């Protein structure tokens, strides 16, 4: 044999990697293969649905890198005999409305990102910045209701904690990734010259990642910056560096879990017509600083550090 594909958007980020290594593990545990496909943009998508029937494929789990491109995947499979679930970004009609149902594996996006917005305000009180000199930069995909979601939780949670609503300044970015973010941040960066000390929300640790290098080009150092990201095991880089710097820490879900659990439910669902349920949330979170990525990483079972 049985072949299963384990699409992805984004195969440089830690992230899927160790998706990708826990879908294995599931192929090891139940009999079957796992087709590692990176399908970053539209067309390669299309094309490696194309490829995986050409290989006797029976069903894929895919992490799209359009959202919009759902109607014509879940099209394709159909053709093809394939079942399908959506691991992390959900599929949504040309309106922007939600597929329901496709069956999703995600993380609960809000919640994760309230939480770092909670933890945001935690660092910013132990610091203790003067708020009146202390501003937010929100980096902000919002066309991808997963970042969306993140971001809002965090902003939500920082207006809630009592973070001034009005030096909240969000910026969008043109991709999920270091570059993009950086860019972001630096163009909101110039416009604030008034603001000493800030915290960077981003939806994952490249978003939050770029943000901190910016303001370091910017002139400001380790202490006057609070970033904290989302994935965990993409900041391990972050985390291991000699110094400190303003990437506190991150906050990690668990791709172990969406990895396996994702191909275990599409294997059942292809050997025994076993349904899967249409929504399955993860809530999975622990902040991991320099202090104790280490520890925690290897708690989890994704060991080294
Ligand atoms: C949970 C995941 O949500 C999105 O797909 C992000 O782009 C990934 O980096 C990861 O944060």
């Amino acid at each position: 044999n049985l072949k299963l594909g384990f699409l992805v958007k984004q195969p440089e980020e830690p992230w899927f990697q160790t998706e990708w290594k826990f879908a294995d593990k599931a192929g090891k545990d139940l009999g079957f293969e796992v087709i590692k496909i990176a399908v970053p943009d539209g067309e390669k998508t299309l094309n490696a649905i194309d490829s995986l029937a050409a290989s006797g494929a029976k069903g894929f789990v895919i992490c799209t890198p359009d959202p919009k491109l759902g109607s014509a995947i879940v099209a394709k499979a159909r053709g093809y005999d394939m079942k399908v679930i959506a691991v992390d970004d959900q599929f949504v009609n040309a309106k922007g409305k939600p597929m329901d149902t496709v069956p999703l594996v995600m993380m609960a996006a809000t919640k994760i990102g309230e939480r770092q917005g909670q933890e945001l305000y935690k660092e910013m009180q132990k610091r203790g910045w003067d708020v009146k000199e202390s501003a937010v930069m929100a980096i902000t995909a919002n066309e991808l209701d997963t970042a969306r979601r993140r971001t809002t939780g965090s902003m939500d949670a920082l207006k809630a904690a009592g973070f001034p609503e009005k030096q909240i300044y969000q910026v969008p970015t043109k991709s999920n990734d270091i570059p993009g973010a950086f860019d972001a941040a630096n163009s909101m960066l110039v416009q604030h010259p008034e603001v000493k000390h800030w915290l960077i929300v981003g939806m994952n640790d490249s978003t939050v990642l770029g943000g901190v290098r910016a303001t370091e080009g910017q002139g400001f150092k380790a202490a006057d910056i609070i970033g904290i990201g989302i994935n965990g095991v993409d900041a391990v880089s972050e985390l291991s560096k000699a110094q400190a710097t303003g990437f506190y820490g991150s906050l990690l879900p668990s791709p172990d879990v969406h990895g396996y659990k994702s191909s275990e439910m599409l294997y059942n669902w292809v050997a025994k017509d076993v349904e899967p349920p249409k929504f399955t949330e993860v809530t999975d979170v622990v902040l991991i600083t320099r202090d104790n990525f280490k520890e925690e990483l290897e708690k989890k079972g994704l060991g080294g550090k």
